[PDB]
């Protein structure tokens, strides 16, 4: 399964010595073609100074999921980042559950865009949006 | 001082458990009114995969680095962010010196315009490039 | 809510301000948050090289975005504040496209929007855009 | 200089269109560089939107097409397709001010180009906006 495999690039994020540690706590709700689901539950180490998901974090996932959503393409090319951007819509406070649902939008020859929402799981409502370009070699 | 009350502030950042905890490698060259420059090594604990500076750790220092300079100004206020967008022009690799350079844009009655650009210490190219807009307070 | 749009857009048609660039859109649909348009690319529309102008792709971006505004409770247009677009395929003279604006949140001061172009004979994406505006 | 006549005859030649182009119409070239352009406009009704302010999306287009421009001004000289553009507005620009546009070339590679513009009031330099502009060359 894509589900398989992509359970063990969380588990290798998770014992990482380098910045792919920092989402070592997500979850996997599902894999399909160009379309993953994480899920994340805020913890303190997830937090800015006044405890809400610190704004690089949520850029983080941006990041790291959609690269997940395009490993999960027949191409399978995870790219380099070109241009993201987000959005804060709401906080995410500690101790709260968050679902990450990214999908690729389209792919190209030598760029691929995808898009990203995080919203709290209890309620659906939009935390971020972020959208992200790739360059594939 | 300006700049050792916020040398100050990244010193504590550096001990951390929180999300803030990832910039404890950063260190401060100049702190003036709405304008901050930092510098950085590329260290292990920064980097992706392939073994750059991790494009959601360059996305932290954006969101950072713009707020300190914000604290750096008349109001003073952090705010909260809203909308951040990063353009990702050449790697940082392991083991590079980078200067992270924020502006204040401009500041009105309830939001923030900055920018920030981060350049290869040594020849002065462009890596990335930010532009952070928040909400005041 | 539908019948006022209508009536924005024949406005906007005849203006003598920058408002007139889209004169040839149809409205589809208003509802809550939600507007959905189209328009067939003309000559007036395209670059040096007869494709969808990118500044006109955001000029549709900002003005679709504000017409979902005005179809809320609130109906405040409010002032550009931040916008992006990514442009993923090229549109043709000649070629119908749809134009979807959604209201993502609204609050005291910001408003967050996002808006799809899409292909009509392919349904393919041509851009996105999302669009933050501050409210008075 | 050469390049900034050059720039200038290629801008005056574009505009004239019945194409989209045409909105730049009022547009005035003050430099071409390599890498940099500078050109200025003053806002009138036609640039204008429902509040008499310089219009959003003709903001865009400056952007769009004075980041253009100054790829045309570097030895590569594509002009490239738009990929992602991002636009900040910070204040308005109203009914009968001068505002410049000054966008440059920040980074171009085999594929891929980045510019970057701000628009400023002509009189005061106070930024009206900025934004950040990649393109696709081939
Ligand atoms: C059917 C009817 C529909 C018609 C639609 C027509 C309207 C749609 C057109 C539109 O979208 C205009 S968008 C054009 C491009 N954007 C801009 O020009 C926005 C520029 N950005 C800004 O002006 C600011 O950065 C702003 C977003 C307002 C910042 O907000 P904030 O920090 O809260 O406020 P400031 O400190 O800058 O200002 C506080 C307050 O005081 C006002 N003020 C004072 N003096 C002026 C002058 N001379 N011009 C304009 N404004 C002035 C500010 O406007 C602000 O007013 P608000 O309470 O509304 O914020
Ligand atoms: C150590 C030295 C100092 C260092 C400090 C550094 C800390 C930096 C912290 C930081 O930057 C956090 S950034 C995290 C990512 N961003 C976000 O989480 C922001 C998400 N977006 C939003 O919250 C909104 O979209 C907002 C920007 C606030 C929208 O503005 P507006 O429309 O004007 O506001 P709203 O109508 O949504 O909200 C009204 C107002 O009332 C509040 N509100 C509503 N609901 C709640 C709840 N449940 N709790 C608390 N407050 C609520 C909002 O807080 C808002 O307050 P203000 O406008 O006065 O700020
Ligand atoms: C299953 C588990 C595995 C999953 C792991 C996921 C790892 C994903 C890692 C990731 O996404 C890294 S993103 C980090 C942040 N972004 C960047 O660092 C990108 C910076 N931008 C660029 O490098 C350029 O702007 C680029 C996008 C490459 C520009 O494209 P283009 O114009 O086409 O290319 P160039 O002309 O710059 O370069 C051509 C070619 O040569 C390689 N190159 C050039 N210069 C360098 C330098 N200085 N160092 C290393 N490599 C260089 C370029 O990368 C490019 O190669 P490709 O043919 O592959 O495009
Ligand atoms: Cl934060
Ligand atoms: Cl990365
Ligand atoms: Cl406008």
């Amino acid at each position: 399964s894509m589900t398989q495999s992509l359970r063990e690039v969380i588990k290798a994020m998770t014992k990482a010595r380098n910045f792919e540690r920092v989402l070592g706590k997500i979850t996997l709700v599902s894999a399909a073609p160009g379309k993953v689901i994480c899920e994340m539950k805020v913890e303190e180490e997830h937090t800015n100074a006044i405890g809400t998901l610190h704004g690089g974090l949520t850029a983080t996932l941006v990041d790291n999921i959609s690269t997940m959503a395009l490993l999960c393409t027949e191409r399978g090319a995870p790219g380099v980042s070109v241009d993201m951007n987000i959005t804060y819509m709401s906080p995410a406070k500690l101790g709260e559950d968050i679902v990450i649902t990214a999908h690729v939008l389209k792919q190209g020859k030598t760029l691929a865009f995808t898009s990203v929402d995080l919203t709290n799981k209890a309620t659906g409502k939009l935390i971020a949006q972020g959208r992200h370009t790739k360059h594939l070699g």
